[PDB]
C-alpha cells in the first residue's frame, strides 16, 4: 500500500531486490490481469491469456502516467495488485482498444489502424468489441494485478 487518492495496493510476491531505476526513456516490461470486481473477478484483458508480455516506455520520470505510478511503485518479479476507483478506469476501455490493436500488430504511427479506427469509432460508436463498449457504457472501477518483469535504461 502506497498512496495516491481513489488506488489501493496489496503486493502479493514481493520482489527480488531494492527498487529499481525507474528513469524517463526505461522499457518496462511486465505481464498484467485486468478484472471487474464483480463476483467473478472477470476478466477483461490478460497479457499471459495472449501469450507475450506488454512492454512500456516511461515518457518522463517527473510527469508520469497513471500506469507508470503503479509500474513505478514494483521491485522485479513483483505481483502486486492494484485497485483503482472509477475516477482513474475512464480511459481503460482506449487503452485496451490501442493494446489489443498492438497485438494483432499495428501502431498509430501506421495511418489506417489510427484513421480507419476513427472512422469505425466515428461511423459506428464503437472501440471495436463489446466488453469494453460495455465497460465504457457502466463506468467502474478495476483491479490490475501486474508481474512486473524487466527494466532498461535507455539506448
Amino acid at each position: 500500500l502506497l498512496n495516491v487518492e481513489g488506488v489501493k495496493k496489496t503486493i502479493l510476491h514481493g520482489g527480488t531486490g531494492e527498487l529499481p531505476n525507474f528513469i524517463t526513456g526505461s522499457r518496462v516490461i511486465f505481464h498484467f490481469r485486468t478484472m471487474k470486481c464483480d463476483e467473478e473477478r472477470t476478466v477483461i484483458d490478460d497479457s499471459r491469456q495472449v501469450g507475450q508480455p506488454m512492454h512500456i516506455i516511461i515518457g518522463n520520470m517527473f510527469k508520469l502516467e497513471v500506469w507508470e505510478i503503479l509500474l513505478t511503485s514494483m521491485r522485479v518479479h513483483e505481483v502486486a495488485e492494484f485497485w483503482c476507483d472509477t475516477i482513474h478506469t475512464g480511459v481503460y476501455p482506449i487503452l485496451s482498444r490501442s493494446l489489443r490493436q498492438m497485438a494483432q500488430g499495428k501502431d498509430p504511427t501506421e495511418w489506417h489502424v489510427h484513421t480507419c479506427g476513427l472512422a469505425n469509432m466515428f461511423a459506428y460508436h464503437t472501440l471495436g468489441y463489446e466488453d469494453l463498449d460495455e465497460l465504457q457504457k457502466e463506468p467502474q472501477p478495476l483491479v490490475f494485478v501486474i508481474e512486473l518483469l524487466q527494466v532498461d535504461a535507455p539506448s
